[PDB]
């Protein structure tokens, strides 16, 4: 609910999503393999970058970012994926739903940070929103 | 004990160590801050790369790499760090001990893979050993 | 009046302005030729980029960008230039007035998008405003 | 029929085709999205470059290139596309037919320019023919 | 109090701070020399860049930036440093306090510009705030 | 059976495979064209590089590499492909089987070279094995 | 005699010549070794590129390029070299004679393609002629 | 009149023109100085490149290029400029007339080489014609 | 009169001149705007670099460079410019006179440093003289 | 005898030597062709650069550089070479003697400029001397 | 005999060989000068790199690398060359014999390190063997 | 005392100092390790470059540079360091004293070369003096 709390929960989602997409990356099979293998590598590296960005946002608010993977699992709103076989369509469907979750949270981040006069977090949140809106649009087109 | 099992436990250590050093990176304080902040970023990105490399080694053996962060926590031999205040000397002492752990495991990896005639894993293991030996030497010199 | 409508009319202006400045580029004569020839190429490529950017903004709002050149001509607020002989001073005077038009529209874009809570379009609009303010200042100095 | 007239009509086709493929680019849906989205961006930028090249050819013959988008619509032999929903196969079928049209025109350009002793336009036309022949071959293979 | 006045006083601070840190750069002594010598060069070049950025912001508001160094000294809120011997710790303490001053002013810049509907200055101010927040955090960690 | 003999037969396979995949590259048709056309170009250039590498290995053992294409055809274990129409799936199936053949041979190369104390050929063979294992894994995933 | 037939026979010559010069490259001995070793690597890579270029020319005429090395040996006008010992002077003498052969064929290619109105093959042929004329001139100077 | 004779006279013109424009470059005065100083450096380096290109064309025809500056002065159709004071307008007027001379000669080069079946010189001549046509157009626009 | 004193007064001139030309840069108006705006940015950055170079020369002589802007104003021989409106011709006239001043001082620097056997300052001074002589020549040509 | 006179005569030598070595470049024959062809291209481009450098030195002294090739022939101390057949050894012998001539002149340049207090020409002359001494040493070693 | 002892003696050879080839580099005379001068610079820089690599291998074994040049002379198996005149053929003969010495030692290094389970030194040794085998082959071809 | 003798003794110092700092590089321990390890690598590579530069200066005077490491030890004025344990402060103290020695010698080099009219060695010596003065200043600041 507070800005740093939204950030910390997003940092948890970021690494959990990194792991989820890492799973997809190595376990994707079928005629779409080559495209999905490449796309998922880009997607999980973006989540790795987001993890780093969010940590930076947290310290500048005078708080500690995630300390452990145990803490990431605690705070995450993302369900971890235990399956190792999917079809490529289901991979993109899953990632889309996760992006939609993130968009909702970054919207809340922006609004909450604005109310506190936290101009830097607002900028960061709005920039992430632009990236997410593009990713969502492309996955929606792919799945249409 | 089997090659793929050593690899999977190392993949678990890799991401746990990534997280541990990420913690150090953001929480380091004192006159050594600037050097340790930079060094730890390089160190955690190396563990992130190792995580990826090990996943690749696992699939080529016909097995699944780590599926979840929960699975990483299960398999890891590394204790997760919950503290958020250290002195820079203790950070390097900790990382050194972790490197020493990894060196022992990559030695075992190389030996085990050789016994199975797994030439590619041997090459990978021996290459990692070279990197670890350099990191260990430098931390030992720093702490001498 | 709605955000997507402002965007679509701006996309129309963008390509019409691209064409207008393309005309200037090839038809400029006189001792200022070399500077104006180069400047106008940069200016029309900026309008080409704007055309692309605006299309991206439109799809993310769930609408279709411009479909045809006929549609661009319909929606544009910019008068198309049929002359093929100008003096370089009149070229810069014309472009300045077009920039001023665009600035007014991007101001309206920013305000309208803000009212709808469209954070991404606001960022885009404000970024374009910065570019336009620089272009306007330089043309005003040139013509002073 | 004269060289400059062929060039001017081709310049009209170039920007109309730029717009047509820009439409395809943003409106493509389905499992082929990512490949077609990328390919169409390359294709429309090629038509944008062709537009520029043709303008250069026109001025060197002592004539004015296209002045307005209205003039492009007047001179074009290409039907503008008002639809906003296609399947990816139909996009490539359409572009192929347009390439075939262009090849016929650039053939005529080369022959006409040769008859007038316009060596530079011949070179330009023959170079464009090489590009078109490659594009056509690849689309034909894709659709076979 | 007005946006252009805040900008002009900040431009004065920027060059005065450039000079102050230039002084530190050349006069730093002791075992920290090499790190501080390098860091201060980066810091003073950032203030030189800020000086330029602020001048650009001023002209776009229709005002004149600083005309002379005499004018910079008049408008500055920063005390000029006449000492030529410091310890490296005091250098970082001083720079931190200056950054804190700048952060307060850029906050005021952002708020004031927002009230006037000056969207471009707001963006500029908020971007500078992000840079300052990072610099402050790192110096605070170093000094903790 | 001797190291240089394995190398020479592999050099023969390399150029024969280069040619086979060159055939696939130009003759592939269908909706997968663009991906297969690109992939096969990379694959045949890898076989061209392998051809060169193997020649280098042969001379360092004091023997002559392949002298003629006639000699390559003589020594090869690979059947030359006379067909000019395939479906993309069959192309990848074929290449996979060829990779599997190569992996078996490079395994034998490594083992044989080790027995002779030829350390350099062992390194070369094991490095090629790593490349082949990756290629095989990806084709197997694609075809699963 | 037909354009595609000239192209196919040239494609055969290209790979046969690649192989011939590859032979020279690895088997050259004597005080000229270092210069000839380097020059021959450049020469055989040029023949490899020519092989690719000619295949592209063939498909655009609606025909199949070379399918197998057996087919290259069938169609080639170049004698394969079975010797493994030469002097560097004889290497350059041989390559010169091969270049002269190619020049004659590319001349015929250009003339034949022109008669059929194949503008693209003419351009390609004339471009190759320029390269060959340079290579021939330099070898003639070397041997004078 | 023969191809090699046209080439040799053009090589003479090239270096004489290099010298003429070198003179302009260093002796230009007035408010246009900076633009003309830069433009003339580009122009004289182009003539230096042309000098080299023409020499290459001559040797491939089995003839000797220019041996001495005395020979260049003998063969040139260009009047050498002894003045050291001009106005920038007269510089561009002069260069334009020289370009026009060159265009006429390269036209004759192309036609003459075509009659002899010298395909490579034709290509070279036509390529130079394209460059000259652009230079002429721009100078004509500048002077209009 | 002493080497370090000449250097310190030149360092004062350098930053004062940086400021003077910064003023010109932002306040230039008229048809020459674009060229003068660009040229003045290069000129003021050169003075900024000179400021740095001179500081380095001072410390190597065992003295302190300028401590404050107040000290720069004290030591400078350059009049600060309070005007904000000039014509471009007067800008270049002013800068020329300043360059001439600097040339006289760097001449004195070189001579004085030579008398003291200060070889490094001589080299530095003579290198600056070369730069100044070029700048002066070009401005004199522009104004002729 | 005066500095500007030495410079002007050297500028004449520079272009005459450019031409002489250009002659060598295109007319060299024999087993050394490839090395001499390359070396002479580097050598003549160095003389072309020297020509430019010397012109710059002349204008900064308030004089006109060479106006025409006729003037270069007048002032040169270098004999123009009319032969078109040499052996590679004689080419290097000739160039060596020319370098030796230049070294003597640049020595005189340095001494004369020093006497006039022309610090910039001294620096230029001494820098050229370093280049010449290296070239001479290498040619002497080659010919030993 | 122990791994670290082999390494230390090789480090001694490395710098002694660096010096020997440095001698050759500067003292080579005759028509082969330019090729040998260049080749020897590459060769001595390789020995300089080897010197560094071996030092790194030594410290990782917990020992001190060479402390002094006196120690290098003590441990080396390479005879230092006091002559200053050779023919280029004798230079390559000498270097070949030194390479052969090194190959024998790196073979022993690899075998000895393997027996101790020193996987990293084995990798290093085998990699050096590959480089040496290439160098030896090329020198043998040159001298054949 | 003669120029070539000063150069030869400096070449001896250069490689001895290279070795001394190489020793420091690998044997440095303690909290300053990372900075000193890096700095010393840069320092010893500078001495390696100096070694090369001095050899070049010697041959251009018609003399032989150092032939052997034995000769370097003979001529050096630098004491070789046999210790393998130091503290980082003592490393910088030692290097400073060596730099001071070099500065004295390069001063003598410059003066001696000037007396002989050796302009090139003077330039070289004065350039080295500039580098040394910077290195000395920084080490003095570090140790203050």
């Amino acid at each position: 609910m507070k800005t740093f709390e939204i950030l910390k929960h997003l940092q948890a989602d970021a690494i959990v999503l990194f792991m989820k997409v890492h799973n997809f990356h190595w376990n994707v099979k079928g005629t779409d393999f080559f495209n999905v293998h490449k796309a998922t590598e880009e997607i999980y590296e973006e989540f790795a970058d987001m993890f780093d960005d969010l940590a930076e946002r947290i310290v500048q608010l005078g708080h500690h970012p995630l300390v452990t993977l145990s803490e990431a699992i605690k705070l995450t709103r993302v369900k971890e994926e235990t399956k190792t076989s999917f079809h490529s369509k289901d991979i993109f469907k899953e990632i889309l739903e996760d992006y939609k979750h993130l968009e909702k949270e970054f919207k809340e981040l922006s609004n909450t940070a604005e109310k506190e006069g936290d101009k830097v977090t607002v900028t960061y949140a709005d920039d992430q929103l632009a990236k997410l809106q593009k990713s969502i649009w492309m996955l929606q087109a792919h799945l249409a």
